[PDB]
């Protein structure tokens, strides 16, 4: 279409007609003579580490969401939005930036992830739990929302999605920041003898603790501290309450030697080094949390080679002919690697949904979405499981990509520019 | 950089440098506000089915092929290459077209292969037999030159890469065409029951062919007939001489009970459907051939549920639990059928490289690219095989996809235009 772009479905032939991707004005990263669609890091928008957004530079973009927020509620042009246009703009002259309404915030969240092209589950975007922490003003503050937000979200296993939002970057006061990559994760450290103990993507944190006060245990699966920083303030080391903390002994319901493989991952992933953005304004500190997909751990957490690459171990125990590739002994030892990981939650019934359920209900939700919303961004190279690829649905299903905000974005590591 | 790309590998952290994408003068389907890196078709070459490329068209595009070609034998601007210029140029004044010299066709044919962002062999391009069938005028001559070449290239299992070149598109004389997907393919056939024997993705070739005379042996793996078209004369049918269709009896190194499955495949693999482009000329009939990865065979055409669709069947004879996907049944399944695959082809010793061996040596390649060339245009969206793509060196790689030319595009299926 002259406009209108196609995408269909191999798989099943069907074909859907995308007018949505025509509200985009963020940059993908790619031209009209070359694709990069598969970089990680595009930094199209990986949030500036310079100063903050300015006067001119807020109000067109704080305009731009209360127009979208207005027609959500069918009421464009209304008194209420022009009021509100108008309260915005007089309040950004004076105090240099301005404040969401609690209802302009929940929705900006829930679009953030309604957004999230790189995301497999936002079937369940719509039912997120939002947590304004925006009168917070110390770390122990933020440690008490966090533990908080831990508590709510874990839900003894029958885990809930929810999100905690931080006071607002400013430009001068200072801000907030998780220096943890995710709230809960285990630390690595580099042994002498060339060996690594635990989380290898975890050792320069890990380091930033220890250096801190941190009594490393130094075990294979230690829960790392949290490193809270408020109002620009150095970090301060918490320890979440271990009760807080559900994790699960990973074990196989066919090979009982899997136990004493000694492998156990905790249930609740907690992405908290992103940075959130609504309006023109920036959620440094804005930790959310949903469920795990299988694949998460035990494809990439326990077989990426950078990771606790296990394959060996495993493929060993069971006896594998690991004297050539074409055995597939990684492939094999892999899906039962999986199987354990599923099993187990299920076992200690902790939420977890495996890729082949998950990428099934990611289609019904992107049929749901060109239906109501004209469409849905979707990054193929992330949406697609890593491990049986081709047996999924999604694999076989043809996704536009492109940036619509209110959104998540990337920032700078917080020890890469704070001072002291 | 501001014009040097950058690619990363993020497992080994390796980080390369592109200045080849500046040689792209061809669009991707992609703008600055989306991505279509998952789009198949996003016809940005397709081959137009439209008339044919005009003197005007057609001499800068011969220019930049000899420009090129002279260039890599380091004699850019020389005599010879000047001389070649005016030849061409003159010729294309009175015949409206040009002869490329057999250097120039072999040169264009290796770097269309070379070019070629979704393969994953490339490192073998420059290793590749090239059949000039640009004497051929009738449809018989053509079966003669693709028997040699299916001999030539099965080299009795130890495979060869090879391609044929058919006589290029002129205006109105008319042009060649293999009628068929691939040299060698099983026949399809929608039984009245619902069912479908055969290989469903080539049920409307299968009639075509029937229509045409041909005595269907109404089997499960039929080798269908050849459907050749020269001169654009109505295609004639052909049957491959059975002793040089070589293929191989599927089972199992470990389950006795997999060999009745009856389950077996083709040791050529032979794409006969794309369109060779060098210097603004089109082959629109040059078949080429190399050899499997096993994935092709396994996971793609055994398992994709268009396609043979055989997981059930399979998955059933393992007794496994298929009441949940949470099992895991179909991934466990998958791994078996793809280990029949290799031990197979492996014990008939015919050539076959594994997704594991064939990934890294593209690693490589991009790495003998990056340093020789300045690049590697690559699609990753294809580049990841279908089935553990994480475990495999590729999925950790970030790929930049350009076009470049000489180069095979994608056809109209003769059927949609031919008329008679
Ligand atoms: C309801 C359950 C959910 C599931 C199963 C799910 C699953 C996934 C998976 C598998 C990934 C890939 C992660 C990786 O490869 O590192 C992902 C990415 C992502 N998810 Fe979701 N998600 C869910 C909820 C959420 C929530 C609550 C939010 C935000 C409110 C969210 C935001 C995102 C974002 C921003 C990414 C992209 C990460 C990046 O770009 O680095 N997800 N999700
Ligand atoms: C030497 C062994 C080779 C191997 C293992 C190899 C493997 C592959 C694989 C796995 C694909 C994916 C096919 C699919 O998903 O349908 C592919 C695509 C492709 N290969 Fe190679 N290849 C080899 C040789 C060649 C040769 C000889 C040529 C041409 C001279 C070639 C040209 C291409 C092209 C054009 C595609 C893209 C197909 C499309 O866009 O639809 N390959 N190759
Ligand atoms: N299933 C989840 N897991 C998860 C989601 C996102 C991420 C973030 C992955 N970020 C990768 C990345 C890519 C490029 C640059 C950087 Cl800094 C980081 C991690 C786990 C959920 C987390 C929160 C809700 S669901
Ligand atoms: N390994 C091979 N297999 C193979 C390579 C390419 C193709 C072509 C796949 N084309 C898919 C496609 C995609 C979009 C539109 C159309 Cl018409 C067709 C098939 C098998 C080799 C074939 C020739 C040499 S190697
Ligand atoms: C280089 C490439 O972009 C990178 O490895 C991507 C591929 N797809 C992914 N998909 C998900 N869900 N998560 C990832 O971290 C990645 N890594
Ligand atoms: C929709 C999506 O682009 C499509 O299914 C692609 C994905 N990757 C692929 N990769 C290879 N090698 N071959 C294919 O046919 C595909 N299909
Ligand atoms: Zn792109």
């Amino acid at each position: 279409g002259p406009r209108f772009l196609k995408v269909k479905n191999w798989e099943t032939d069907v074909v859907l007609t995308d007018t949505l991707h025509l509200k985009s004005t963020l940059e993908t990263g790619c031209t009209e003579h070359i694709c990069m669609g598969s970089i990680m890091l595009p930094s199209q928008h990986t949030r500036k580490p310079e100063d903050v957004r300015t006067k001119d530079q807020l109000f067109p973009l704080a305009k731009e969401f209360l127009d979208q927020y207005y027609s959500s509620i069918k009421r464009f042009g209304s008194k209420a939005h022009m009021d509100r246009l108008e309260e915005v703009n007089k309040e950004i002259e004076s105090t240099s930036t301005y404040q969401l309404k609690d209802t302009e915030l929940i929705y900006g969240a829930k679009h953030a992830w309604r957004n999230a092209s790189r995301c497999v589950g936002r079937i369940q975007w719509s039912k997120l739990q939002v947590f304004d922490a925006r009168d917070c003003t110390t770390a122990h503050g933020m440690f008490n929302y966090i533990c908080n937000h831990v508590k709510y979200a874990t839900n003894k296993g029958n885990l809930r999605s929810a999100i905690t939002i931080f006071p607002q970057r400013t430009d001068g006061k200072h801000d907030f920041r998780v220096w943890n990559s995710q709230l809960i994760r285990y630390a690595g450290y580099k042994q002498p003898d060339g060996s690594t103990l635990g989380d290898p993507a975890n050792v320069q944190f890990t380091e930033i603790c220890i250096q801190q006060g941190w009594k490393a245990p130094r075990g294979r699966f230690d829960v790392l501290p949290l490193l809270l920083q408020a109002n620009g303030n150095d970090p301060e080391l918490f320890q979440i309450p271990p009760e807080l903390v559900l994790e699960v002994p990973i074990r196989h319901p066919k090979f009982d030697w899997f136990k004493d493989l000694g492998l156990k991952w905790y249930g609740l992933p907690a992405v908290s080094n992103m940075l959130l953005e609504i309006g023109g304004l920036e959620f440094s500190a804005c930790p959310f949390s949903g469920w795990y997909m299988g694949t998460e751990i035990g494809v990439r957490d326990y077989c990426d080679n950078s990771r606790y690459n296990i394959l060996e171990e495993v493929a060993k125990k069971m006896d594998l002919d690991m004297r050539k590739t074409s055995s597939l002994w990684k492939d094999q030892a892999l899906v039962e690697i999986n199987i354990a990981v599923l099993y187990s939650f299920q076992s200690d019934k902790v939420t977890i949904v495996d890729h082949h359920s998950a990428t099934e209900s990611f289609i019904k939700h992107m049929e749901n979405e060109y239906r109501c919303r004209g469409g849905c961004p979707a990054d193929w190279v992330w949406i697609v499981p890593p491990m049986s690829g081709s047996i999924t649905p999604v694999f076989h299903q043809e996704m536009l990509n492109y940036r619509l905000t209110p959104s998540f974005e990337y920032q700078p590591d917080p020890w890469n520019t704070h001072v002291w």
